[PDB]
């Protein structure tokens, strides 16, 4: 009956994850404290244990979908994943909060008991920021409305959830257990902490000049989040009181795409090479040919997501007359190869 | 079982002018199927799934590419639309007509989209990518078996592959000024669209309007560019199911002849270029026709054979008949 | 031998006036309807395309007419179902497979009859699909009916075990 250690977890993490540390410690630190907190249930001396939600920033393509993922095969107790784009504030056309719990249940086929000691993911929350500037009339319910609603189910209540699909039974099921992840790519946060942060100068002569943001920073920038900054943002200052802790993670960098398809287990060279494993046949990926594909990537502004195109435009000849060809032991890719200009040679 | 090659023929038989899109749906469908017949026992554990993106004009076969593959591998195949707040719990089940109700048998299959590009740029336009993102990657929707118990059946969206259907209009002046040259309006600037499709890469249709998150789950590529005027004539002669041999089949057992000559046909291509429909709109041609000639043959006797020219497609004449 | 187009165009100009092109339409399917299961999906062609109706018109352009007017030359069944009834699940309204059983009445349970019988509906614009404002008069029912359109199987209680009955010989309009 032992529990893994935030050791044990990160590092098997590091088989599914590159180039992110520092958030790797908070989900650790997290699902190791919520295990401790749910299985003690205030029956030891500690009484009223709270609880501590995490919120992930970094930019898009860098990582946050995959450590809620890869997170839930080691996780014991259920996972989910919903977005907060399509909430409404109750009653328009849109959707309903509660809907994040029916999905939980499915996952636990319908465990109440086992349902308050799951994990909640929330996907897109820079789309629920508010929208109005300090909004008119128009009441806005995609932004400020939606976190609203949110308050209570991040704090802990009982709720309602139709049994098998509904919109006359109700099942109530508590929250204060259950804990969430939020995460989204912020859009221009870089800039409003950078403007806050590094300027105490006015314009005028008698006025001193502090000289300061010198490079971007981007990974180093995020790290100098608080809250205040997110509420230039559009957040609301009790919406982050739900979430006290932050994660921030860096972008993708080049050489960080070439450990991404040698160091992981689910890396596409590795799925390609058991891919021809089967048929009795070798595969090779060159470091030439490697290198130039983070080129092309970045090259095309689309990061590691839009990274299958280049392999597969590649190799879609090569699959086509491997199955009938015959007495071939093994396949070299070169450079060349990507570019287009040559064929990937064919050891017989 | 297939092989690429194989599968190559047999679509041959029932599409044509279409050479690099078999070869792209043969190697998907063909590795595809191998991560069913070995999952995760391998080295490779977690074989991720590959979805395909079609893009052609209407009516350029896109829905027959499906339609037939489906038909050759004896797997269940649905047709669902970029029309029908989510709104996706109906094209799961409306898979499991087809199959019985079968979980291993439908989580096999394929679903095929129409007019994906209409949601590119609310709950009904970007909402739906949004949504799509998750059911592109993996998850269960609940079934009821039947219609009903008080039960659901799970059936995951990983073993199911996705191909979204559509036709991207504008999209050649995006790839002009960033690809070939940024022209159009200058004198000496530059003022078939199919060879700059084969040159499209996810950058140009993110100015278009989608999501480079949906877009990232589709690496394959295929394109659908045209179909030529003989094309055309050869859709109605080549495959078996032409609608030039059902109607001369449908008068075999009648006792008569039908012919079509190759000076009628060229003009149902021109009729059809003039819709802009594809052969979508084919039927409408031909049945609007013929209406006159079936309405009055089994009224008229002692007639073996009969002749459509090219002045009967346009009405001003009569077919010629033969006794 | 007892369809003739030439004819049945004549008999409805007794009844109905105006609609010259669209009589024609229907002498077209209605004897490529029986022509058919003449001798069926015997000839060479294979995959040969269902004959079916859809009836366009502005009010009191004899759409209903032609309905009536029809079965009283025909001889085979006919039945007048309505769209606006319609529901799903089993609900308190009614149910599809009453068209079924509406239609064994006028043929007297005579499988072999009914399913060479025609089938009409009105106010087939009522299920067309709308916002979601449950919704079951709309995308519910015309599945139901796209199920039994392209041909099926459904439960009918005979007489009120149950009895099977194809549908992909029956015509709908
Ligand atoms: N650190 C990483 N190591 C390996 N693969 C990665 C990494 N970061 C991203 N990827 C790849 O990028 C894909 C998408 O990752 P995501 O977590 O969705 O990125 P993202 O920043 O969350 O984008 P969003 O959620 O749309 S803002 C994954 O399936 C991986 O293939
Ligand atoms: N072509 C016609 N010739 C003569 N009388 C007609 C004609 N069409 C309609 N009528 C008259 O209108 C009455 C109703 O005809 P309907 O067929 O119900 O018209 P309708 O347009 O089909 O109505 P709906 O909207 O389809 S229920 C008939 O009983 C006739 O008196
Ligand atoms: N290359 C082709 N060969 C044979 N038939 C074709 C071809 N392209 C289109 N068709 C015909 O077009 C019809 C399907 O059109 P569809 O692909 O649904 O149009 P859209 O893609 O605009 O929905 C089929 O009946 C098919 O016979």
């Amino acid at each position: 009956s032992a529990l893994p250690t935030p050791h044990e977890i990160r590092n098997h993490l590091d088989d599914y994850v590159i180039g992110q540390e520092q958030a790797k410690k908070v989900l650790a630190v997290a699902v190791y404290n919520h295990y401790k907190r749910l299985r003690n249930g205030d029956t030891s001396n500690g009484v009223e244990l709270g609880k501590s939600n995490i919120l992930l920033i970094g930019p898009t393509g860098s990582g946050k979908t995959l450590l809620a993922e890869t997170l839930a095969r080691l996780l014991d107790v259920p996972f989910t994943m919903a977005d907060a784009t399509t909430l409404t504030e109750a009653g328009y056309v849109g959707e309903d909060v509660e809907n994040i719990i029916q999905k939980l249940l499915q996952k636990s086929d319908y465990d109440v008991q086992k349902a308050q000691r799951g994990i909640v993911y929330i996907d897109q929350i820079d789309k629920i920021s508010r929208k109005s500037d300090n909004p008119s009339i128009t009441r806005d319910v995609s932004g400020e409305g939606v976190q609203q609603a949110l308050l209570k189910l991040i704090e802990g209540t009982v709720a309602a959830v139709p049994p098998q699909g509904g919109r006359q039974e109700f099942l109530q099921v508590d929250t204060s257990k259950i804990l969430f992840i939020c995460g989204g790519a912020f859009a221009g946060l870089d800039k409003v902490i950078s403007h806050r942060v590094e300027t105490g100068s006015g314009i005028g002569f008698g006025a001193t000049v502090k000289a300061k943001s010198d490079k971007a920073s981007e990974g180093e920038l995020l790290a100098q989040v608080e809250p205040e900054d997110l509420i230039k943002f559009g957040l609301i200052p009790e919406f982050i009181g739900r979430l006290p802790v932050v994660a921030t993670l860096n972008e993708l960098s080049e050489e960080a795409l070439i450990q991404i398809l040698k160091e992981p287990k689910n890396a596409l060279t590795k799925q390609y090479q058991a891919l021809f494993n089967l048929e009795g046949v070798d595969l090779e990926f060159r470091d030439e040919a490697l290198d130039a594909i983070a080129k092309k990537a970045m090259a095309r502004k689309t990061g590691a997501r839009g990274l299958r195109s280049i392999v597969e435009a590649a190799l879609l000849d090569t699959m086509y007359d491997l199955p009938s060809m015959e007495d071939v032991e093994k396949v070299v890719i070169d450079e060349s190869v990507i570019d287009g200009q040559s064929e990937p040679l064919l050891i017989y």
